[PDB]
């Protein structure tokens, strides 16, 4: 038998305004859920969803193996070097079901510094001819400011909530420098669903994906109404209730690594679910050499003899593990 996880609901519009006690009052929920199973729901967040899904689906549904190929990542086309993070995640049928389209800070370019220096971890995104995909590019560069901003609020309500100024962690999160990432994941319908697809977890339970902390500073999720993941306790895995209207919001490791623990990295896994649906992850990264200087918010003086870990870094080691570990996606 398994439980199901608290997830408050949290109403985060008073972080877009200049109400400070109302922001107060979200901070503390934020707080509270990040020192309980470690997820909220964030509601009232102004970004259309529905759209997102559509536009998502639109492309998901109609593009081609042979574009697929040409936008593959390295790991899929050896060809493209130069792709570790953006492009596409083919599927391999009878084996693995899961396929998705990474893209990250539209700002890198071929003029962008980072790129010029061949820094790891950045990228130019690729794109698919805007010809067969009319208006998906427009559509996907857009939703990377939307959530931006809804998760530059997010932390300001994060910061608050550690007893910090409202900018501790935005001010590290800048347009110009961000390494986060959208990843637009589609879990497809299959029959007969391939079994080498499908993993299983010590305690019996079919998965999807294994357990993991998040590569992350916060992850700010939209998933279409199907349930599929769970929360580890120390009682067991917990059910984390769908809700396709919501951003499901929980702390990645970095920010486990900067409060020493105080907001722990939730470790997550991904039940199989024979469901046509979507997951769609915004990874709050910060920039390569950002530092925030870790604290514990446990003792009086809040110190914490943790080393600056450099962003860059923390990244760079965290998403080649996350492969190791539990596999290309
Ligand atoms: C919503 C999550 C559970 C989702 N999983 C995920 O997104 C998993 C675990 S957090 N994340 C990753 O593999 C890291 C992707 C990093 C990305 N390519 C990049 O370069 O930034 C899923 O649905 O599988
Ligand atoms: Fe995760």
């Amino acid at each position: 038998s398994v439980s199901k996880a608290n997830v408050p609901k949290i109403d985060v519009s008073p972080l877009f305004g200049d109400d400070q006690a109302a922001k107060m009052r979200v901070a503390q929920q934020i707080d509270a859920a990040s020192r309980d199973t470690g997820f909220f729901y964030a509601v009232n967040h102004g970004i259309n969803v529905q759209r997102l899904s559509q536009k998502t689906k639109e492309f998901h549904m109609s593009i081609t193996p042979e574009e697929k190929w040409d936008l593959a990542i390295r790991a899929y086309n050896k060809e493209h070097q130069d792709q570790v993070r953006a492009g596409y995640y083919l599927s391999i049928p009878g084996k693995k079901a899961v396929e998705s389209f990474c893209y990250l800070n539209p700002n890198f370019t071929p003029d962008h510094p980072r790129i010029q220096a061949k820094t790891p971890t950045h990228e130019v995104n690729v794109w698919p001819d805007e010809t067969k995909h009319p208006g998906f590019q427009d559509f996907a560069e857009q939703y990377y400011w939307d959530v931006f901003g809804l998760s530059s609020a997010l932390l300001k309500g994060y910061a608050l909530a550690l007893g910090k100024e409202e900018n501790f962690f935005a001010r590290h999160f800048k347009p110009d420098d961000t390494l986060a990432s959208v990843v637009l994941i589609r879990y497809p319908y299959l029959d007969p669903y391939p079994e080498a697809a499908i993993k299983t977890a010590a305690d019996g339970t079919k998965l999807s994906f294994e357990w993991h902390e998040d590569v992350s500073l916060i992850t700010v999720l939209y998933q279409s109404n199907v349930q599929n993941l769970q929360v580890e306790t120390a009682a067991g895995y917990q059910d984390i209730e769908a809700d396709d209207t919501g951003y499901l919001i929980n702390c990645g490791s970095y920010m486990a690594h900067l409060t020493n623990n105080y907001y722990k990295a939730p470790i997550n896994r991904v039940k199989w679910v024979n469901a046509e649906r979507q997951s769609l992850p915004f990874f709050v990264n910060l920039g390569y050499d950002s530092v925030i200087d870790p604290f514990d918010p446990r003792e009086p003086n809040g110190k914490s003899d943790r080393e600056p870990l450099s962003y860059g870094d923390y990244l760079q080691n965290g998403l080649v593990s996350l492969i190791n570990k539990n596999g290309q996606t």
